[PDB]
DNA sequence: CGCTAGTACTCA
DNA sequence: GTACTAGCG
């Protein structure tokens, strides 16, 4: 998530109506709706008690898209990345303490408090993603498990035209280069919409509403991938790329102290893990739904060597990736748990 | 004014 | 994943 852009930009944005999209395709981050619906029944989760709450959950905002005439894909997360994976051993940890704090306080005594913690300990397994993906694709909704981070997949979907808008609540959909965003969906179809165009309605960011500048502006102010400058948060970072004469934006990076008049020097492994950002953002691996095949987010420029980008997700075999997509093969243990084929009884 | 980090929150 | 803001440059 970029701390702040939806703040930032808020003048690209209006309230719509998902009857807007009728007829149409959108794809849904799904793992956002599985985390609200989740905590509904935290406490079943965190005692291993089972429950299938969120279920009814994600399935009263499908069928409400349903009732639209809206085609809805629900996107969720597939395997972890190694570029995120600070991110995400941070979670894990955080959940982990909360769970066995939420633990202590169960015995304890204390009531409110255990299951808040409960609240702030639950951990999104492909088990639940896959009772939603079964109770979803009982009523002719396609899903579709991303092989890495369901953002980029979204992307790609997006930019391919399968879909004409994405239902998130992550802002890093608009530094993927998505074209429409659906934030804040209530269960009834209100929501903010973000269109890429009215980007430049944004008076704050100058001529820096081109995917290119955009993204670079994303990472330099603080993304997943990468850390920001201590100082340096979205409104310096776009006046960097506004005062910039430069398309080479490495030069720019180490000369952000000249443009930001900071006095700022900037260590050298910030920037290959620039390097690393953009190339993940840029090159991160999705799965093409017509083709059936690993894909990069966008197509390798002819100035990168796809050999160095394991960070952005390692390739499998393509068969392996089918079976991921689908939701047949488990996320974690990688072992088969359901055996449904979209040929026997999109992907088309 | 901008940015970091801590707090509080997503359901019902 | 989000929003809000007190402390601070
Ligand atoms: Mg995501
Ligand atoms: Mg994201
Ligand atoms: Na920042």
């Amino acid at each position: 998530g970029i701390q702040g852009l939806l703040q930032f930009i808020k003048e690209a944005s209006e309230p719509i109506h998902v009857r807007k999209y009728k007829g149409q395709v959108v794809a849904v981050d799904t793992y956002c709706w599985l985390h609200k619906g989740a905590i509904a029944c935290a406490e079943k989760l965190a005692k291993g008690e089972p429950t299938d709450r969120y279920v009814g959950f994600c399935m009263k905002f499908v069928n409400m898209l349903l009732s639209h005439g809206i085609k809805p894909i629900l996107v969720f997360d597939g395997c972890t990345l190694p570029s995120k994976k600070e991110v995400e051993r941070s979670r894990r940890e955080r959940r982990q303490a909360n769970l066995l704090k939420g633990k202590q306080l169960l015995r304890e005594g204390k009531v409110s408090e255990a299951r808040e913690c409960f609240t702030r300990s639950i951990n999104i397994t492909h088990a639940m993603a896959h009772k939603v993906i079964k109770a979803a694709r009982s009523q002719g909704v396609d899903c579709l498990v991303a092989p890495y981070e369901a953002d980029a997949q979204l992307a790609y979907l997006n930019k391919a035209g399968i879909v004409q808008a994405i239902i998130t609540e992550d802002s890093d959909l608009l530094a993927f280069g998505c074209k429409k965003v659906i934030l804040k969906m209530d269960q009834f179809g209100n929501g903010l919409e973000i269109d890429q165009a009215r980007l430049g309605m944004c008076r704050q960011l100058g001529d820096v509403f081109t995917e290119e500048k955009f993204r670079y502006m994303c990472i330099l102010s603080g993304c997943d991938y990468l850390s920001s400058l201590r100082g340096i948060g979205l409104a310096k970072a776009c006046k960097v790329l506004r005062l910039a004469n430069n398309p080479d934006i490495v030069k720019v990076i180490k000369k952000i102290g000249h443009y930001l008049k900071m006095n700022i020097t900037v260590p050298e492994d910030y920037i290959n893990g620039f390097i690393r950002a953009n190339n993940t953002f840029l090159y991160q691996l999705v799965f093409d739904p017509i083709k059936r095949k690993l894909i990069p987010l966008n197509a390798y420029e002819d100035d990168v060597d796809p050999e160095t980008l394991s960070y952005a997700g390692q390739y499998v075999d393509d068969s392996i990736a089918l079976q991921i997509a689908l939701g047949n093969k488990d996320i974690n243990t990688f072992e088969q748990i359901d055996d449904y084929n979209p040929d026997t009884a999109l992907y088309f």
